[PDB]
C-alpha cells in the first residue's frame, strides 16, 4: 500500500551487511536488510581477532566460538608435497581449546564457516532481515532514497523510504556499477577453482598431522591451500587455473590417502584487487567487497569489510541523531579507503610469496636426497617469511587513521591518535575495550580536573560522551597520556596530559563539523 520507512537500508545479507546491522542495532538505528537469498567467492572461515572484538561488543562472539568448530582440532598451517605426503614446513598454532590466551586482545581469532556464521548473524539480527528479498531498483531523492523490494516468497513488491542506503552486494556490486563508480585492478586477476569435497576419515588418517590448512607444493596448479572447513569431514581444495584435470582426479592428487572422497562442488572464482574510486555517491554508500576486494591470503578481506561497516556504523547514526558535523560521513572514505589499500597490498605480499616460491625437482622424492631437498625449502620458505601470513597483528590491529578529525601526532599497541585504543584488563572480566562502542569516551589517569569542562562542551553539542577515571598504572603507562579520548569506534581521537583551552574547537573537529 504505502512505502516502508527506515533510516538505513542494507543491501546484501552477507557477514558485512549483518555486521552493519548488528552495530546499527546497538546504536538504536532503524534498519532493514534485504538479501536476494540467491556469490562465487573464496571460502573464508577465519575471523580475525579485531572482528572478534567487534562481535564481542555486539554480544555474538560466544555464539561464534561455540558454533561448531571442534575445539580439539589443530590450527596449524602446514606446507606439504601432498596431504599425506612429505611435510616440509609447519606453524604450530595449537587448538581452539588449549592455546596461549593472547595478550594484546581479549578475543583471539576464530573459525566459523558460512554454513554456521550465516544462521548466527541472522538470528542475532532478527526480523529486520528480509531474506529472499530482491532490490528491483533504487532512486535517490534529495533527503532520502527510494527502492523497490520484491518479496521473492510472496511475489509482492514494496517501496522503501530511507535516509541512507548501504550496499554490500559483493565484489560485483551492481550498485557500484549503477552509481558509475569504477574499481580498477591494483594487481593482476587470477583464476582458481574451489573444490568442496567430503572425506569422512581424512582426519583420522592424518591424526596428529592434521591442520587447519595445507599449502600444496605439488605443481603450478596444485600449490595452493587445502582447508579443513568444519574439521568434521568438509574440505576445500583451491587449484590454480592457467588462463585456459578433473574434480575427483585433482582432489585425489592432493590427498595421498586411498579413502572415501565425495566432491560436492567445484566452481571458479576470480581473485581480484579492486578498491572503488569512491565509497559513496550522495546518500548511497558501499561496504565490504563493493568498496574494497583483496586477496584472501591472510584473511584480511572480511575483517576489512567488518572494520569498515563499523566505521560507517557510528558515522551514520551520528548524522541521524543529528550531532555529527555535515562533514563526518565523508570521513568514512577518508579513513577506510587507505586501510583497505594497505590491507590490500599486504594481502598481495602473501599471495606473491606463494606464487614466486618455485618448486624443486625431486621435492616429492622419497628418502634422503629428497629429505634434504625438502629441508632446503623448509628454510628458504621460513626465510621468505611464511609465518607473516598467519601471524599478522599489525594488519589486524595496526591501522592508524590520519584524518580531518583526529588531532594526529607527527607490532606494539599504541593509544596514539587515529589508532585503536589498546587492550588491558580493568578487572579479570572487563577489558578496556568494553567501554568503547557507544559514544565518545574520555579516559583519565589519576586526575579529574578539566573533565567537568569537556563534559559540558560535548553536552553543548549533544555529542554523547562518557567519562571514566582509571587508576592502575600499567594501563596509565600503556596509554601514556593522562587524558585519552576514544571515538565510538574505539580509535583514539586525541590525547595529552592537559585538555586544550577551546574545547568547542575540539568537539567540533572530532564530530566532523569544523
Ligand atoms: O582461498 C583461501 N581461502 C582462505 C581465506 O578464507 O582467506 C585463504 C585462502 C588463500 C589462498 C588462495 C590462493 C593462493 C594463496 C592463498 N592464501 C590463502 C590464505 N592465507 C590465509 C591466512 C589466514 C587465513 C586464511 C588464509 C587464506
Amino acid at each position: 500500500n504505502a512505502p516502508i520507512e527506515t533510516d538505513v537500508l542494507i543491501l546484501g545479507g552477507g557477514p558485512v551487511g549483518m555486521a552493519l546491522a548488528l552495530d546499527l542495532a546497538h546504536r538504536q538505528v532503524g534498519h532493514l536488510v534485504v538479501d536476494a537469498g540467491d556469490i562465487t567467492h573464496p571460502k573464508v572461515s577465519t575471523i580475525g581477532p579485531r572482528s572478534m572484538e567487534l562481535f564481542r561488543r555486539w554480544g555474538v562472539a560466544k555464539q561464534i566460538r561455540t558454533a561448531g568448530w571442534p575445539g580439539d582440532h589443530p590450527l596449524d598451517a602446514a606446507w606439504v608435497t601432498r596431504v599425506g605426503g612429505h611435510e616440509v614446513y609447519r606453524i604450530p598454532l595449537g587448538t581452539a581449546d588449549t592455546r596461549a590466551t593472547p595478550e594484546h586482545t581479549p578475543e583471539p581469532d576464530a573459525i566459523c564457516p558460512a554454513h554456521w556464521l550465516a544462521p548466527l548473524l541472522a538470528e542475532a539480527v532478527g526480523e529486520r532481515l528480509r531474506t529472499r528479498s530482491r532490490l528491483d531498483s533504487f532512486e535517490q531523492r534529495d533527503d532520502h532514497v527510494r527502492a523497490t523490494i520484491t518479496d521473492l516468497r510472496t511475489g509482492a513488491t514494496r517501496a522503501v523510504h530511507a535516509r541512507y542506503l548501504v550496499a554490500c552486494d559483493g565484489a560485483s556490486s551492481p550498485t557500484r556499477k549503477a552509481l558509475g563508480i569504477d574499481a580498477p585492478p591494483r594487481h593482476r586477476t587470477q583464476v582458481f577453482r574451489n573444490i568442496l569435497f567430503r572425506a569422512p576419515e581424512l582426519r583420522s588418517l592424518l591424526g596428529e598431522r592434521a591442520a587447519l590448512v595445507f599449502f600444496l607444493m605439488l605443481s603450478s596448479s596444485l600449490r595452493f591451500p587445502l582447508r579443513s572447513l568444519d574439521g568434521r569431514g568438509l574440505y576445500n581444495l583451491v587449484v590454480g587455473v592457467d588462463d585456459a584435470m578433473d574434480s575427483f582426479e585433482l582432489v585425489r592428487r592432493a590427498v595421498a590417502f586411498d579413502t572415501e572422497i565425495e566432491v560436492l562442488s567445484d566452481s571458479e572464482w576470480h581473485l581480484t584487487h579492486r578498491v572503488a574510486d569512491s565509497f559513496s555517491a550522495g546518500r548511497v554508500f558501499l561496504t565490504g567487497d563493493a568498496a574494497h576486494t583483496l586477496s584472501p591470503s591472510g584473511g584480511f578481506g572480511m575483517n576489512t569489510g567488518i572494520g569498515s561497516a563499523a566505521d560507517l556504523g557510528w558515522k551514520l547514526a551520528a548524522t541521524l541523531r543529528g550531532w555529527a558535523g555535515p562533514g563526518l560521513l565523508a570521513t568514512y572514505e577518508e579513513e577506510r579507503r587507505p586501510v583497505a589499500i594497505t590491507s590490500l597490498e599486504e594481502a598481495n605480499v602473501n599471495l606473491r610469496r606463494t606464487m614466486d616460491r618455485e618448486l624443486p625437482p625431486g621435492l616429492h622424492d622419497d628418502g634422503p636426497r629428497g629429505e634434504r631437498i625438502r629441508a632446503a625449502v623448509a628454510e628458504k620458505l621460513e626465510r621468505s617469511g611464511a609465518r607473516r601470513e598467519f601471524d599478522a597483528p599489525g594488519i589486524h590491529f595496526g591501522h592508524t587513521y590520519r584524518s580531518s578529525i583526529v588531532c594526529g601526532e607527527p607490532w606494539r599497541p599504541s593509544a596514539r591518535p587515529g589508532a585503536r585504543a589498546p587492550h588491558a584488563w580493568l578487572t579479570p572480566t572487563t577489558s578496556t575495550l568494553d567501554l568503547f562502542g557507544r559514544g565518545f569516551v574520555l579516559l583519565s589517569f589519576g586526575t579529574t580536573d578539566g573533565v567537568e569542562a569537556v563534559t559540558r562542551a560535548f553536552a553543548d553539542r549533544h555529542v554523547p560522551l562518557e567519562t571514566v577515571t582509571c587508576h592502575a598504572p600499567e594501563i596509565h603507562a600503556l596509554y601514556e597520556r593522562a587524558h585519552v579520548l576514544v571515538r565510538p569506534d574505539g580509535h583514539v581521537a586525541w590525547r595529552g596530559d592537559h585538555l586544550p583551552a577551546e574545547l568547542g574547537g575540539l568537539v567540533d573537529k572530532v564530530r566532523g563539523a569544523a
